[PDB]
């Protein structure tokens, strides 16, 4: 398999400011956010999957269930709560991010040794190109 367990370094980052506009957030947010870049981890057992990431400014760390509806509840970032689904629909990984906004949900995918990621919100795509460092 293509097991989805690994290390991504950050590459890339764009449109991130916009992003953090788009989704209404602060300006003390934004000015800190900018200048970092946060390292994802995955790890997966099974059908559970948990995706880390690791900074030193407020750890973002997410847990999942594949194949099993998803709630999420935020009051660091934009709070608000959807509803998501991540699922398999082939050998990639997908979540529709449903609550409001006309945009709003990320998509996943592999390109052998990087990731090719798109994050929207309210219809502004940023992208952000990671590195598989395994």
């Amino acid at each position: 398999p293509v097991d989805f367990n690994g290390y991504w370094k950050m590459l890339s980052n764009e449109n991130f400011e916009e992003y953090l506009r788009a989704l209404d957030v602060n300006v003390a947010l934004r000015k800190i956010a900018n200048l970092l870049k946060p390292d994802k981890e995955i790890v997966q057992d099974g059908d559970h999957m948990i995706i880390r990431t690791l900074s030193t400014f407020r750890n973002y760390i997410m847990d999942f269930q594949v194949g099993k509806e998803f709630e999420e509840d935020l009051t660091g970032i934009d709070d608000r709560k959807c509803m998501t689904t991540v699922s398999w629909d082939g050998d990639k990984l997908q979540c529709v991010q449903k609550g409001e906004k006309e945009g709003r949900g990320w998509t996943q995918w592999i390109e052998g040794d990087e990731l090719h990621l798109e994050m929207r919100a309210e219809g502004v795509t940023c992208k952000q190109v990671f590195k598989k460092v395994h």
